[PDB]
């Protein structure tokens, strides 16, 4: 199994979410965006893996779930199964990567990507070991009621450019945005 990463597009307060959806208007090219980072392996013959939480799962419209070409799981402690047209449950951020580590899928799966939501992001934000954070920075306040945790810059170093990443600013629907990668390793 590759690498582990969590990407998330989060405003200038730091909001991610508003009652299950975006706080701001749709931005398409963000979607691209994320659907591009996410979907694309660097190996061929793999998949790589989404690992989402359970709200963060049904935020997603029917039309657009599972999130195709990848390894769709959920987090949840509530459900029994996975829900409909999800591929996997686990019950914890570790289970999940331990799963990722069986030998049915050890082989199949590239990168894993952490979608959200807050409390998933925040446990493998503090989790010791290599981890990226893929953060699309929407350069406006916007009212939200879910907000993605601190990034510790001791530890998180906002990395100078990245492949597949443009440096410079993106608008859309008059709203300013840009695209940064933070990389830890303890
Ligand atoms: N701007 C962005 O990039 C993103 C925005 N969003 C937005 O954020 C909001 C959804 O996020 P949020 O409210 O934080 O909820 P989450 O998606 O994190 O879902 C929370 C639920 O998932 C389960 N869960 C979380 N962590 C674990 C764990 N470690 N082990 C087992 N289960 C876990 C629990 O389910 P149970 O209670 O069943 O145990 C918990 O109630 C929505 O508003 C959505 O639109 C979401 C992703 C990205
Ligand atoms: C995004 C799924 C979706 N698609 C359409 N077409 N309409 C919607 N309302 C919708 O759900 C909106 C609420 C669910 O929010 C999520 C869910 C998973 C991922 C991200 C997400 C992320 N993790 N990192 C970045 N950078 N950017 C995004 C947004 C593209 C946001």
């Amino acid at each position: 199994v590759g690498s582990l990463n969590c990407i998330v597009a989060v405003s200038q307060n730091m909001g991610i979410g508003k009652n299950g959806d975006l706080p701001w208007p749709p931005l398409r090219n963000e979607f691209r965006y994320f659907q591009r980072m996410t979907t694309t392996s660097s190996v061929e013959g793999k998949q790589n893996l989404v690992i989402m939480g359970k709200k963060t799962w049904f935020s997603i419209p029917e039309k657009n779930r599972p999130l195709k070409g990848r390894i769709n799981l959920v987090l949840s402690r509530e459900l029994k199964e996975p829900p409909q047209g999800a591929h996997f449950l686990s019950r914890s951020l570790d289970d999940a990567l331990k799963l990722t580590e069986q030998p049915e899928l050890a082989n199949k799966v590239d990168m894993v990507w952490i979608v959200g939501g807050s409390s998933v992001y925040k446990e493998a934000m503090n989790h010791p070991g290599h981890l990226k954070l893929f953060v699309t920075r929407i350069m406006q306040d916007f009212e939200s009621d879910t907000f993605f945790p601190e990034i510790d810059l001791e530890k998180y170093k906002l990395l100078p450019e990245y492949p597949g990443v443009l440096s410079d600013v993106q608008e859309e629907k008059g709203i300013k945005y840009k695209f940064e990668v933070y990389e830890k390793n303890d």
